């Protein structure tokens, strides 16, 4: 009399997780665009837009978004109801791999999302080597009794890295369309590590998720590929370089608030790159990335990632959530960051090199910030910007300067420059989250 009898319910569990994820409530809008437009380089294109109240910094705990934390957790809670049943089903012998990847999938999502509500809600680990609160870890089912408190980010991050780390040895290196596989979960896993100050183990992973992935036949997007891979249609056969992808579908569309109408003149015209980001990447005028904005007249630069598939409208643009390129700047940082600048040269310079290929790094002593500054022309649009600043203990900084290339840019904003102290660079716990758990401590400077 309970949901989870034999495999096949492990797969239809699964496939509710991924649609669950495809929202633009979740993966498919506002998991990604949050570190975008609390970054310096793109911004809301007015206050009323959807990105606007985020940009703004402009929450308060009576009106904060819910979604995040629902999504999360809806997404948690179905995940443990896998965890807590895949290994009592008796299975054959030849049905044990396939069972080790469900198992592991279910895994690497519970780490991802504990992870993004971890760093959405709590200050970055950095801060106080994860003193702070994070939010409650969930491990069971929930019941209308079920009151937790916050834990600490530190052991948010515990949780988090065990899920993952387990996930890599049972995830299959297959490739799996609209699916985590063992080398997406390695590149997040690579991520959480820098994130935590692991650097050794950020590098290993980095370096492992890449050598896998590529012996797959992934493989870095040529400078001739780059502008249009983004719409194409992966297959085992083409994987491209997306690790992970949120597969939106016509038949099956998360509507005007994804990533693919939000980024587009042709959609709800919400969020573009920033002047200070524009001139930062015209700096090199050979500069692949270039051939990715898409100008409204000469007004505003749209990031222009979220191509549709052939037929379709941009709302159903797949979601490139986990790109081969970030294993890439994951290594180039974990490298700098341990000392071995020879492999830091040797992983950005395959980054600098598809993006023009008559640059080089070689010859540089590369520092963090070096790598950041070719991270962010990479995975603009893609989630990272925001947290890569302030999980470095860096200040970011929105420089009002103007361009006439795109005339109608402007900052406009309370908040140009903030740090890890910022207590609005973390969304608000929930009200309604706060009104039904009284064991539930809002964060600091909305109360
Ligand atoms: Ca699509």
């Amino acid at each position: 009399e309970t949901s989870i009898n034999v495999l096949s319910d492990i797969e239809f569990t699964l496939n509710g997780i991924y649609s669950t994820m495809q929202s633009s409530d979740a993966y498919s809008g506002r998991l990604v665009y949050y570190g975008d437009v609390t970054g310096d380089d793109m911004q809301a294109v007015s206050s009323t837009k959807r990105t606007g109240n985020y940009y703004r910094f402009n929450f308060t705990k009576d009106n904060g978004p819910s979604s995040h934390w629902s999504y999360l957790y809806s997404i948690i809670q179905n995940c443990n109801l896998i965890l807590m049943n895949v290994d009592k089903l008796s299975i054959d012998e030849d049905e044990t791999e396939y069972k080790n990847d469900l198992k592991g999938q279910a895994l690497a999502i519970r780490g991802m999302a504990l992870f993004d509500l971890t760093r959405i809600f709590g200050y970055p680990y950095l801060k106080d080597n994860g003193a702070s609160l994070g939010v409650p870890i969930v491990k069971e089912l929930s019941t209308i009794d079920s009151k937790p408190a916050r834990n600490t980010v530190a052991e948010c991050y515990t949780e988090i890295i065990s899920d993952l780390k387990n996930s890599t040895e049972l995830l299959s290196g297959d490739f799996n369309k609209g699916k985590v596989n063992r080398w997406a979960a390695m590149t997040l896993l690579s991520r959480v590590y820098l994130y935590k100050g692991e650097y050794n183990e950020a590098l290993t992973m980095a370096e492992n998720a890449i050598k896998g992935a590529e012996k797959e036949g992934y493989a870095l997007w040529t400078n001739e590929e780059y502008p249009t891979a983004w719409g194409n249609d992966a297959s085992a056969s083409n994987p491209g370089e997306i690790l992970f992808e949120i597969v939106n579908l016509t038949t099956d569309s998360p509507g005007k608030e994804s990533m693919g109408y939000l980024n587009s003149y042709n959609g709800y015209d919400d969020m573009c790159i920033t002047c200070s980001f524009y001139q930062l990447l015209k700096k090199d005028p050979k500069d692949v990335r270039l051939k990715i904005l898409s100008f409204d007249k000469k007004y505003y630069a749209y990031v222009n990632k979220y191509q549709p598939q052939q037929g379709e409208n941009i709302t159903d643009a797949n979601i490139p959530l986990i790109r081969l390129s970030e294993a890439y700047l994951n290594a180039a940082e974990a490298a700098v960051q341990t000392g071995d600048n020879a492999k830091a040269v040797k992983y950005l310079n395959s980054i600098v090199q598809r993006a023009n290929p008559e640059n080089s790094v070689e010859g540089k002593t590369l520092t963090l910030e070096n790598v950041l500054d070719e991270r962010r022309k990479e995975l603009v649009a893609e989630g990272h910007r925001m947290y890569d600043v302030i999980r470095n203990g860096m200040t970011v900084k929105r420089i009002d300067v103007k361009d006439s290339d795109i005339n109608k840019t402007k900052h406009n904003t309370a908040y140009m420059e903030y740090d890890w102290n910022f207590h609005k660079i973390l969304l608000p716990i929930p009200k309604k989250e706060m009104d039904a758990n009284p064991n539930m401590k809002q964060n600091p400077g909305y109360v």
